[PDB]
């Protein structure tokens, strides 16, 4: 697995895409952070299975819910 063991974050309030650029999480999950570029939103990547497969995908969350664990 070489998609976790760069930076992630903690989830405070739960969430609820509505896009299909974009992701979820809920409360103390913890989600792979990418690109922090923004102040009000950040970059990281979950991670999905499907057709008995496990893929991770690249979406936006409010850093105002969640926070780095830096």
């Amino acid at each position: 697995m070489d998609e976790t063991g760069k930076e992630l974050v903690l989830a405070l309030y739960d969430y609820q895409e509505k896009s299909p650029r974009e992701v979820t999480m809920k409360k103390g999950d913890i989600l792979t952070l990418l690109n922090s570029t923004n102040k009000d939103w950040w970059k990281v990547e979950v991670k999905a299975t499907a057709n008995g497969k496990t893929y991770e995908r690249q979406g936006f969350v409010p850093a105002a819910y969640v926070k780095k664990l830096d």
